[PDB]
């Protein structure tokens, strides 16, 4: 499982379930083009968006539809969606958790690069 | 100012200096347009991008280089930069503080809206 | 376990292992009480600090080591320690995961509390 | 000013006002001993804590009432409070900005350090 989301909520101090969550590839043109989707667990977490096959070198885009979430608990949010964006380089293609901690006016984001 | 930035670097505890940004405005065809750009300053901060009349309702990106500046330090950071994307004066008027604070690995993010005086 | 601890290095992208963690329970003095204590693993993780038995409601007070965790690396760091105080109370005892991410002058926590 | 402090709330995004403020400095005999006090402004900012002449090299405490403040909004929060521990002035001295941006179950604190005007 070459690249995992964990999405926390910093107002509640819960995992942010069923979170909207679409990855992206730069294309030839620098376009971007669909590539994974998926919706958060109960645990926060989305898993087995790719393969170490599909997953090659080159940039890609993680958005997470943060102004849902906060909609649908009547809260008032910032932020249009959270965008993160990064090179799937390092050595070779490896093991990547992209993190988000969510609050309506902020958010924080890590990546935690590891090879078992 | 209606439209101010903010960085600061975590692995030094010093403002961020000389970071670029460009701002976008979405356009009509829903296209993003260039809207304004610039660098921060010896404080880490970013002033004069727009005026009240000139930054009228839309949907906003800011894009900040991060990769060049840890680059710059010998850093090679994860983040290709950081962007931040919201909906601005959509209820009347108002101030926006956009501010980062920067690490390789990670950044945070948070505004500050205030309503203008009158 | 009832009270776990997760540190990340947001320098490195990485877990932040060998972490000293000292747990202490506020006491009738008003003094602090040594409670538990561990090492984080390879996953920047602890647990199995405490059981349900032993974790009852009160002000506990988790230390961690991170200037420690800096001076190893080379690295000049800005804080003595990073401490986190809460009650453990909220229903009655629970499921706390108490997160840091670390850089030499800041530092995040969050907490997250979930019922199995 | 010596030591600055400036507090922002992230469910609001605004400043974290009249939010109370201890400063500590770890006595000789190894206790903390009351420092200095005050509140944050309509800014969220808390000056005039110290003079240069009364900030020695030491240990200090920064402890931030973050459990009123949310109890005041009528949130019950995680934190008993936010503590920064540091050691100051020990290679000469220096200016020092505590920033904290705060949560209910979360918060995040970073330092600005500057060498002083000559
Ligand atoms: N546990 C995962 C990743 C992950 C996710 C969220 C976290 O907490 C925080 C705590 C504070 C923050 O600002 C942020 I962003 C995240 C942490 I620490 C780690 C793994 O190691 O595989
Ligand atoms: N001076 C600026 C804003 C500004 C900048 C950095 C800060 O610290 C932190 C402390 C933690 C964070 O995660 C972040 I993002 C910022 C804070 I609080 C506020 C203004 O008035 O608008």
């Amino acid at each position: 499982c070459p690249l995992m989301v964990k999405v926390l909520d910093a107002v509640r101090g819960s995992p942010a379930i069923n979170v909207a969550v679409h990855v992206f590839r730069k294309a030839a043109d620098d376009t971007w083009e669909p590539f994974a989707s998926g919706k958060t667990s109960e645990s926060g977490e989305l898993h087995g968006l790719t393969t170490e096959e599909q997953f090659v070198e080159g940039i890609y885009k993680v958005e997470i539809d943060t102004k849902s979430y906060w909609k649908a608990l009547g809260i008032s949010p910032f932020h249009e969606h959270a965008e993160v964006v990064f090179t799937a380089n390092d050595s070779g293609p490896r093991r990547y958790t992209i993190a988000a901690l969510l609050s309506p006016y902020s958010y924080s984001t890590t990546a935690v690069v590891t090879n078992p």
